[PDB]
């Protein structure tokens, strides 16, 4: 209804480039904040419909143009040179905050699945720190459910509609390219993977109850989506995830069809220099990677499917908008 602004936690001798574009942007987050109850108030919200994910999504694509600058940006007809030094790329929190005169109210019920209405309500000047990890697929680093697995959707009967999985238990992701320079992987347990997905299809079946419920790789389109692609340290990382999203939940039971080795699922991964880009309808051109171990230690936190008797659902992903909603879906700027 108004236009926010950003308090992040960040310093200006980081020149982590997130640090720097915050020291230029946000201003300090306030060391107590204030918060206000209502449990009688009960508001409606539209996660899909929220324009803090407008906001946001105009600031992460300045903050990328500032940051990761590619070699080459090539846009319709046009191609743009500049400058592309390697960088140093860790995200840190952001926090969006209500200017004077005007509040965020935050819905404060644990199963609201970010569509309309919620009774306990709350008054805030910020939202939490939201980390703005850019990918598809999978979505990292962000803040779990507190109870159960949550499904949220603009509108489960349109399987066009991106679904958002709001996992309760993270499950830890660790990509790596080793010290051919593009080649790298990514370690899942398992196990744990075996556990979420059950209760995936669990919650998925509470929506789809006659049906079965498949979990199948990603169908076709641009690498970017058909792989679980994302930013480790400034290099962009192409995950196949067909041993992942590759699995069966029939009776109330979940079978795993992807292969493991030794209780781990192992991703085949690239590092790539061409990427299509999330910002606009484009291409973009960095330099070759880095030399050393590039490794993250991601938390998968949540996930992106596509549904297409039996409901089969595939990764999704490509419209980084959905990642804010992941995060923004409690939150009304409001007065
Ligand atoms: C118009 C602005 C909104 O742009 C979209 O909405 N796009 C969209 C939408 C859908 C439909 N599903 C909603 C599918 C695919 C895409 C495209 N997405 C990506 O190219 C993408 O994510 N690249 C990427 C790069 C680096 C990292 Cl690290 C990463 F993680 C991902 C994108 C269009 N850009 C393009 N065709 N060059
Ligand atoms: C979300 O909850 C609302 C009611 O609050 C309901 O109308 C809608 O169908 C639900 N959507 C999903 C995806 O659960
Ligand atoms: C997470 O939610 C699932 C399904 O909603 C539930 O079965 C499970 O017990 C929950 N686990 C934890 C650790 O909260
Ligand atoms: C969502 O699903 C279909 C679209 O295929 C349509 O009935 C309408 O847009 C929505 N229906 C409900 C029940 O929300
Ligand atoms: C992922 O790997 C499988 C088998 O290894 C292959 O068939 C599939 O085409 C791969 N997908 C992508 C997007 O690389
Ligand atoms: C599941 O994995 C196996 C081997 O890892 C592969 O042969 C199969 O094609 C995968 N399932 C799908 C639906 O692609
Ligand atoms: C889950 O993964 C573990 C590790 O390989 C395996 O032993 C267990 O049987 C799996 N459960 C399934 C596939 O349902
Ligand atoms: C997730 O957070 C950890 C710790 O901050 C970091 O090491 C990792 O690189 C992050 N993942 C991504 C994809 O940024």
């Amino acid at each position: 209804k108004t236009t926010l602004f950003c308090a992040s936690d960040a310093k200006a001798y980081e020149k982590e480039v997130h640090n720097v574009w915050a020291t230029h942007a946000c201003v300090p987050t306030d060391p107590n904040p204030q918060e206000m109850v209502l449990a009688n108030v009960t508001e409606n919200f539209n996660m899909w419909k929220n324009d803090m994910v407008e906001q946001m999504h105009e600031d992460i694509i300045s903050l990328w143009d500032e940051s990761l600058k590619p070699c080459v940006k090539l846009t319709g007809g046009s191609a743009i040179t500049q400058a592309c030094p390697k960088v140093s790329f860790d995200p840190i929190p952001l926090h969006y905050c209500a200017p004077a005169g005007f509040a965020i109210l935050k819905c404060n019920n644990k199963t609201f699945n970010g569509t309309g209405p919620c009774r306990n309500v709350s008054t805030v000047q910020c939202t939490h720190g939201i980390k703005p990890v850019v990918s598809t697929q999978l979505l990292l680093n962000g803040s779990l459910a507190e109870e159960e697995i949550i499904i949220r959707s603009e509108n489960l009967t349109n399987n066009a509609k991106t679904i958002i999985v709001h996992l309760n238990e993270s499950v830890n992701i660790v990509c790596t390219r080793p010290n051919n320079i593009r080649q790298a992987h990514c370690n899942i347990n398992e196990s744990k993977w075996n556990n979420t997905l059950q209760k995936v299809g669990e919650e998925l079946a509470k929506h789809f109850p006659s049906k079965t419920i498949k979990f199948e790789p990603s169908s076709g389109g641009d690498l970017e989506i058909t792989t679980h692609s994302f930013n480790c340290r400034g290099e962009f990382f192409y995950c196949n995830t067909s041993d992942l999203f590759n699995g069966t939940y029939r009776n109330g039971t979940y079978n795993h069809t992807g292969r493991s080795s030794n209780g781990t699922i192992t991703l085949q991964c690239k590092i790539k220099q061409i990427i299509n880009m999330w910002q606009e309808v484009g291409r973009a051109i960095y330099a070759p990677p880095i030399e050393g171990e590039i490794t993250c230690n991601s938390n998968i936190t949540g996930l992106l499917l596509l549904r297409d008797d039996t409901e089969t659902f595939r990764p999704g992903g490509g419209d980084m908008r959905d990642n804010w909603r992941s995060e923004l879906y409690k939150y009304k700027v409001v007065e």
